[PDB]
C-alpha cells in the first residue's frame, strides 16, 4: 500500500495525540522513565471513501494490514515501543482514526543542579519520515492530548502534560522529518530527603562541634573522626542514588563543603592539643572559644551563599 | 468480524471474572506486584445461536479468530498482559464463555504510613472501550472471581480478593470506557522486623544510655558515637528497602526521633565533662542522675505519642 | 481439531513425564528456581489409527497443527513455559507420543526454619483442563520421569525427582482440572556458612569476652561496642540473603540471641566500672570472675536449647 | 519433510562446527557465560542431488522451510539459542552446508578451589535426537571449529577452543542421542586481586602486629579490633563476588586463617595487660617479645602449608 | 530471490551508513553501550531497473520480501539488533536505497589505564558474508554517516563518529567477509570524581598526618586507623564501579600507593611511642619532626612520578 495522493502540492497532515495512562520507573541514574499511553493518529485517505447506503455501515473498521498507516516513531526511546492497535475507524470521506496503546522506556535528560529541590521537563518526541511520493507533516490534536488523574510517578509531582503544537520540520538523509515535542513537567518530592539525609547529616556535624567544649584530645579525635566517617557514609549513599554530573549539584556542594568543616575541626583539635602540651593553654582556650562561634556562623553564612548561588 | 448487534438501544454486557492462580514479587520500592490468573469473559452473540436438535451438539467450541471477542485491557499494567486462550464455548442462545490464562506486572500504589504494620488494597482495573456500532459495558460474575488456596505472597497475608460490581463508566477521547475494580486486600507480616531491625535498634540505643552510669568522658564519647553509627547503618538499611514517600512513615518517625536522643545524649555527656573540668562535679552528678530517668521516660512517652498519631 | 471421542463414558488419560536436563538459579529471596527439561505426553487418538500393512509405515510423524494435542500447563510458573516440540509419533493403534523441550521459572515456597541446614521439596505442578466434549485426566509414566546426572543446583544437593502418581482432580470454574505433583527434593550445602558467617561471628563474640580479663573501662567499651558493630554487619549480611519470614529461622535465632549477650556484657562492663569508681573493686572483681564462667556456660546451654528446639 | 533415507542400515552423520565470534558476561556467581557464534551443520541428502551439467548451477541455495534440517540443540543452555540462518548450500551429490549465527547463555560449572589463580574448562554440549525412521550421529569438522582473534572475556585469558571429536552416543527415553563436547579453556587474570584485596588485607594484618611494640592496652585493643573490622569488610566483599562452594577456596582459606591470627593477637594483648596489672611485666615482656617473631613466622609457614595444599 | 548477477567478475558493493539517533547506557564494568540509529544500505540491482517514461514513476517502492536484500550483521553485538525497515526505494538504473532503524547493545572494550581522565574509541563493526553466486564487499557513503546533535552519553563527551572507509576483507569458513569499522570517539567527564572521590580521599589522608603534631599514641592510633578504614571504603567504592583489569589504572595506583603511606604512618606512630616509653623522647621528636616534611614531600613527588608514567 502506497500513501494517499495529494489534491495539490500539499503535504499529508497526521494529527497526533498522546493520553498518558501510566507513568512509572523514573530512574535518576539512567535518566529514563517508563510510560504506558494511548497514541492517536488521524489523516485523510480519499481512496478509503465510501457510501454508507451501499456499505450499510456509517464507519468502517479496518485491520492495520488492510490500509496505509504512517510510520510514526518515537525519537528518544531505548527500543521500539511495544504497541497494540485498539481501533482503526474510517468515516465516509476517508478520514482515518487510528488508536493504539503503547508502552515505552523514554530517555530524557535531567538537570540535577537543584537536587533534591529540582523540577524537570520530560520529553516524548514523535517523528514521521516523508516518503518519495508525498511529504508527511505531524500536527497536534489538543482534544486527544492528556493524562489519567491516577497517573502517579513515585517521588515526583506531575505538573502538566502538553505538546508544542508547531512541529520541528527538518531534512535528515535527503528526506523531510516532522518532529513533535510532548512535554511532561514534573517536580521532585523533596520531603523524604529532610529526615533521611539532610537532618542526619547536620546532627552528626553538630556532634563534631561538641569537641569545642572539650580539652580531651583523645575524646575530640574520636568525636571528629567518627562523625567524619558517618558523613562519608551519607556521601557514598547520595552518590550511589545520583548519576555522575559534569556540574555541581546543590546536595553535592553542601556534602563537599561539610568535608572542609571536618578538616578545619581536626586542625582546631590538633592546634588546641599542641598548645596544651607546649604549656600555652591560655592561647588554646582563645582558639577553642572562637571556634565555638566561628564554626556555626561560617556554616550558616556559607549555606546562605550556596542557596543563593543555586536558587 | 463486527460486534453483536443490539435488540434495542441497549449496551453489550461483558461479564468478567479474575481467578488468581499465582501472586508473587510485591516490590515495595517499585509499588508493583506480579499476578498469574484466569480471565473469564462472557457475552451474548445472537449471530452464534443454534438449535441443539438440528446441530446435534449442546455447545460449539470456536477459535479466537473465528468469532468476535471484546478488546479487554488492564489499566494499571506495565506492559500488555501475556495471555493464552484456554477455551471459547458457545451455548445454543449464543452465550459465549471465553477463558484465558494471563500473567501481568500490576502497578498499584502502596501506603507506607503504618510500616511495617501496614495493610494495602492492591487494584487490578479491567477496561473495555466502546466501538462505533455498539457501547460495551463490563459486569462482574462473582462465581468466576476468586483465588487459589496456595496463593502466597512472601511477607504478606492475603486477606480477600473481591470486585467492585458497579463499573466506572466514563468518556475518554469521545468514546465510552467501562472500568472494573478488582481489589486484593493484603496485610504485611511484621514479625521479622522485630528481631531484625526494631530490637537491634533499641539495644544499641539502650547501650548508649549506660554513659549515664559513667564519669569517663572518653568512654562515654565512644559509647554514644559508636551506637549512633550502628543506628545510621539501620537507618540506611531501612531506607534502601523503602521508596521515598512525601509523608512520614511509622518506622521513619521512630528512626528519626532516635537521632534526637543520640544528639541530646552527646550534649549530656559534654555538659557532664565540662562541669567536672570546671570543678563542679556536684552539678554534673545532678544532671547525670536526672538523665538516667529522663531519657527512658521521654523515650517511652514520645513512642506512646507516635503510636497514637500513627494508629 | 476436536479431542478424541470416547468408546464409553471414560475420560481421556494423558500419560506424562518430566526429565530434567538443567536445574539452575534457585533464588532464596524470590523462592523461585529455573528448570530446563523434557515434557513427554502420550494419549490414544483412535482417529489417527492406521494399518501398518496398508500404509507401509510402522509409525507416522505429525506436525503439532495437524493433530489434536492436549493443552497441558504448569500451575506454579511465573510466565508460560518457553517450549519447542521435539517429536510427535503415532503408532498404528493411534497412540500419540509427544515430546517437547521446555524452560520455565518455577515458583515453589521454601521453609527457612532450619537454615542453613534446611532441606526443601520443590514442586512442579502439571495441569489439564477438561473440555465440554470430554474429561481429561493426567497420569504419570514413571519410565519417562527422571533427571540428567550432570544436573547441579549451585549450593544445593539434589536428592530425588519423583512424581505423585495419583492426580488431584477438582473443579475450577465449572470444569474438571487434573493436577500432577512432580517433587524435586534438595538439601542445602551448609559447608560455606561455617567459615563465612558462623565461625567469624563466634570469634568476634569471644573477643568481646576478653573484657572479663580487663579492668580498663575505656578498653572494655571499645572491645564490646566494636565486636557488636561487626555482629550487626553479619546480621545485615544474613538478612540481605534471606526473605522476610513470619517465623524465626535457626540462624536468625542465634544472631538475635547473640545481641542479648552483647547487651549483658555492656551491663557487666558498666557495673564493674561503677563499683571501681565507688571504691568497691572487691565486689566488681566477684562479678567479673563469675562472668568469665557464666557467659560461655549460658552461651553453650542456650545454643543446646536452640538446636534442640530447631532439630 | 522426512529425514534422508539410508543406503544400508548406517546412521546419518551431521558434521558440526562452532566458530566463536563474541564471548562475554562470565558470571562467577551464576556459573554462566554468554556466547555469540557461528553454528555450521553438514549432511548428505541424496534426494537433493543434481547433475551440474543439466541444472547449469554448481550449487543450489535453499530456504530452511524447503528442505529437511536436523533438530540440533544445546544441552547446557538456559533457554533455546536465538538463531538466524546465514546460508544453506547444496552441492551436486546432495551435500548440504548449513550455517547459522546464534547467541546463547551457557551454564557451565566453575571450580573455585584455586581462586583467584584458577583456570576453567567451559563446555558447550551439542546434541541431536534420533528419529523413528533414522538414527542421527554428530561429528566434528575441525575446519569449522575456531574463534575470532578479538574474542575477549573481561578478566579472563582465553587459552583454547577445541571439540572432543568422538560424540557421547546414549539412549534417552528409548531414542538415541548424539552429544558433542566443545571445550573453551580459560584462565583468570589474577593481577587485580593483588592490589585490590591481597595486599590491603596483608597491610591491615601487619598494622595489627604493631601492638607487639606497645604496652598501651587501650591503643592495642584499638589496633587489633579496628584492623579485624577492615578484614571483615574484605571477607564480605570477597564472599559477595563468589558463589557458596561446598569446599574451601584458596582465598577463603587465607581469609579464614587470618581470623585466627586476630583472635590470638587479642589473647596476647589481653594476657600482656593482665600480667602488667598483676605486677608481672617481666613475664608479659617475654610473651610480647616472642609474639614479635612467632606471629610473622607462623603466618609465613601456614601460608606455605596452604599454597602447598592448594597448588 | 538470488543476489544481483555481475557484469564481469566484479564483487557487489553495498554502500553503508550509520546515523546515531540515541546513545546510552555505557556500562564500564560490562564494557558495553546501547545505540539507537539509522542503518542505510545501497546497491545496484540491474534486474530492478526500469524506464521512467514507460512506467511513469521516477522511483519504485518495494517491501523487503519482494526484492533481494544483503544479509548485513553487526559483529560486536550481544544479540541480533532489533530492526524496523523505514524505506526501500529503487531508482530507474536499479539503484536500491534501503533504510532501517535499529537498536543494539554493542560490546566494545575500554582502556581504563588513565581513569577517570580516559578517552575511548567505541567500535561498531558492520559485516557481510559473500554468497556462492557473488562476492559482497562493503563501502562507506560518508553523506550517510553522522549523529544527532542531542546525542548525549551520561558522563561522557562525544568527540566524533567516523567510519574507516576501507573494509577489512578476509576469509572466514572458505567465504569472503567484508567488515567495516565505525568509530565513536568519546572522553570521560572527570569533573564529579574530584569532589566525590579524589578530594575526600586526600582530606582523610591529610587528617592522618595530624598525628605528626601529637605525642598521644592512643589518639594517633585512632587518627591513622580510622582514616585508613575510610580509605578502604573509597577503595571498595572505586573497585565496585570498575572492571577487574590485568593492568594498573591511574586511580588504582594512587589508591594503592596511599595504603603504603598509612602503613608507614602506623610505623612512625609506633616508633615514636616505643622511644617515649624507652625514655628516648629526643630521638622520637627528631623522627616526628622529619615525618611532618617527609610525608607530604614524598606524597607530592610520588604523585608527580605516577602522573608522569600514566600521562
Ligand atoms: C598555627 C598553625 C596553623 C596550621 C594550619 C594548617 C594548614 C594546612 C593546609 C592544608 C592544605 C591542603 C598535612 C596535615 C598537617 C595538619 C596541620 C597540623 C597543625 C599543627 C598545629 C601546630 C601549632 C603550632
Ligand atoms: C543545610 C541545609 C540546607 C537546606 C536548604 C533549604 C532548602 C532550599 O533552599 O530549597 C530551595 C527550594 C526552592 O524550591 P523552588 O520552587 O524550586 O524555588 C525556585 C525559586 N526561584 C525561581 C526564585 C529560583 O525551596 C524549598 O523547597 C523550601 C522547603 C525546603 C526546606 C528544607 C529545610 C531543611
Ligand atoms: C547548659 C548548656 C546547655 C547546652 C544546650 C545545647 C543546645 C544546642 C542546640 C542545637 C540546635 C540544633 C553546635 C554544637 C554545640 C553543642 C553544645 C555544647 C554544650 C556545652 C555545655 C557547656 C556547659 C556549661
Ligand atoms: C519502640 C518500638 C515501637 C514498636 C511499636 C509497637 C507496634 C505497634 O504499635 O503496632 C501497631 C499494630 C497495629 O496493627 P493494626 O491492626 O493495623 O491496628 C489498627 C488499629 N486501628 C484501626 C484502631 C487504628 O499492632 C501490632 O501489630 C501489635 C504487635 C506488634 C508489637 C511489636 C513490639 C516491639
Ligand atoms: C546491679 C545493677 C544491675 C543492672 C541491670 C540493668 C537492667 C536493664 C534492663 C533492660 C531491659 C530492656 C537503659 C540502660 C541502662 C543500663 C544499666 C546501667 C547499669 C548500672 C549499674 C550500677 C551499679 C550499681
Ligand atoms: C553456635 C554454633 C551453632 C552451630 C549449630 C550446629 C549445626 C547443627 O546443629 O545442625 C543440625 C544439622 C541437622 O542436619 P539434619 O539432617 O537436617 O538433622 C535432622 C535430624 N532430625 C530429623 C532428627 C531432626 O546437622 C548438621 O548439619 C551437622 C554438621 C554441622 C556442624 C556445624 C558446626 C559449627
Ligand atoms: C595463660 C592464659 C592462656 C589463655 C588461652 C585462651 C584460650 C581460648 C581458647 C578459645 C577456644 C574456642 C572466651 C574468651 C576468653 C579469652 C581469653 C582470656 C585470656 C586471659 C589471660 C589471663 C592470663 C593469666
Ligand atoms: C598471603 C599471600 C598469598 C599469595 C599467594 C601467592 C600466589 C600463588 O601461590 O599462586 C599460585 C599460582 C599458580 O598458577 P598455576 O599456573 O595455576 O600453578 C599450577 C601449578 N601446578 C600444576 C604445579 C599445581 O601462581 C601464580 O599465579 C604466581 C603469581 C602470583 C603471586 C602473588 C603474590 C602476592
Ligand atoms: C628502627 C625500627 C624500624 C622499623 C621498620 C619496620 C619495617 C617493616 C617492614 C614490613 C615489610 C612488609 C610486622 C609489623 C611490625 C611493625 C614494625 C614495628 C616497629 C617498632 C619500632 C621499634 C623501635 C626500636
Ligand atoms: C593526588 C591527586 C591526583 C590528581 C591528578 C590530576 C589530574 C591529571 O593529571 O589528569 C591528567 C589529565 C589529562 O587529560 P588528557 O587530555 O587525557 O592528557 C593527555 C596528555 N598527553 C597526550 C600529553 C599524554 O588532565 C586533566 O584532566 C587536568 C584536570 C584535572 C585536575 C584534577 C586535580 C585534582
Ligand atoms: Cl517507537
Ligand atoms: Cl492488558
Ligand atoms: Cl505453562
Ligand atoms: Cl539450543
Ligand atoms: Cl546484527
Ligand atoms: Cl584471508
Ligand atoms: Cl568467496
Ligand atoms: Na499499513
Ligand atoms: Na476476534
Ligand atoms: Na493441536
Ligand atoms: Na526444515
Ligand atoms: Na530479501
Ligand atoms: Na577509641
Amino acid at each position: 500500500v502506497s500513501p494517499p495522493p495529494p489534491i495539490a502540492d500539499e503535504p499529508l497532515t497526521v494529527n497526533t495525540g498522546i493520553y498518558l495512562i501510566e507513568c512509572y520507573s523514573l530512574d535518576d541514574k539512567a535518566e529514563t522513565f517508563k510510560v504506558n499511553a494511548f497514541l492517536s493518529l488521524s489523516w485523510k485517505d480519499r481512496r478509503l471513501a465510501f457510501d454508507p447506503v451501499r456499505s450499510g455501515v456509517r464507519v468502517k473498521t479496518y485491520e492495520p494490514e488492510a490500509i496505509w498507516i504512517p510510520e510514526i516513531r518515537f525519537v528518544n526511546v531505548e527500543n521500539a515501543r511495544d504497541a497494540d492497535v485498539v481501533d482503526i475507524s474510517v468515516s465516509p470521506d476517508g478520514t482515518v482514526q487510528y488508536l493504539e496503546r503503547f508502552s515505552a522506556r523514554v530517555l530524557s535528560p535531567l538537570d540535577f543542579r537543584r537536587f533534591p529541590f529540582d523540577s524537570q521537563t520530560l520529553h516524548i518526541y514523535l517523528i514521521v519520515r516523508s516518503v518519495d511520493t508525498r511529504n508527511i507533516v505531524l500536527a497536534v490534536d489538543l482534544e486527544k492530548v492528556g493524562k489519567n488523574d491516577d497517573v502517579f510517578l513515585t517521588g515526583w509531582d506531575i505538573e502538566s502534560f502538553t505538546a508544542v503544537v508547531k512541529p520541528a520540520n527538518f531534512a535528515l538523509e535527503d528526506r523531510l522529518e516532522s518532529k513533535l515535542d510532548y512535554q511532561l513537567r514534573i517536580s521532585r518530592q523533596y520531603f523524604s530527603y529532610i529526615p533521611n539525609i539532610i537532618l542526619p547529616m547536620l546532627f552528626i556535624l553538630f556532634i563534631s562541634w561538641t569537641a569545642f567544649w572539650s580539652t580531651s584530645y583523645e575524646a575530640n579525635v574520636t568525636l571528629v573522626v567518627s562523625t567524619l566517617i558517618a558523613h562519608i557514609a551519607f556521601n557514598i549513599l547520595v552518590e550511589t542514588n545520583l548519576p555522575k554530573t559534569p556540574y555541581m549539584t546543590y546536595t553535592g556542594a553542601i556534602i563537599f563543603m561539610i568535608y572542609l568543616f571536618y578538616f578545619v575541626a581536626v586542625i582546631e583539635v590538633t592546634v588546641q592539643h599542641y598548645l596544651k602540651v607546649e604549656s600555652q593553654p591560655a592561647r588554646a582556650a582563645s582558639i577553642t572559644r572562637a571556634s565555638r562561634i566561628a564554626f556555626p556562623v561560617v556554616f550558616l553564612l556559607a549555606n546562605i551563599i550556596l542557596a543563593f548561588l543555586f536558587f
